[PDB]
């Protein structure tokens, strides 16, 4: 399992190694976005939390059609904040449940080492 640890201050220099193989060895979910917020990547880990399959969401928009429910401010807001900056690092608790048992989790948003991306990182609280 690959070992990093969940809000890790070189995070996004870790992740620019790794591949789709190697991001479903992580013990929290990541996700990566480009700024309109279409999915690039989605691990295993992600999966698990949300009850989604990782290769087929891959390509839609997380906020339009994923995710729904972190289409407010205090998510999406956030996020399209970031991107227009071209800086984001930001950590909160939010409610997943959008056609799913609601669940709490951590969510960590970083802007990737790479051109115009974004992480989000998931864990359960």
């Amino acid at each position: 399992m690959e070992h990093v640890a969940f809000g890790s201050e070189d995070i996004e220099n870790t992740l620019a190694k790794m591949d789709d193989g190697q991001l479903d060895g992580l013990a929290f979910g990541a996700i990566q976005l480009d700024g309109d917020g279409n999915i690039l990547q989605y691990n295993a880990a992600e999966g698990d939390i949300t009850g989604r399959d990782p290769k087929q969401v891959i390509g839609k928009n997380f906020f339009k059609d994923v995710a729904p429910c972190t289409d407010s401010p205090e998510f999406y807001g956030k996020f399209k904040e970031g991107v227009a900056s071209g800086n984001l690092n930001t950590m909160f608790e939010y409610t997943f449940d959008y056609q799913m048992t609601p669940t709490k989790v951590k969510v960590h948003m970083k802007k990737a080492l790479s051109g115009d991306s974004y992480w989000v990182f998931v864990k359960r609280v």
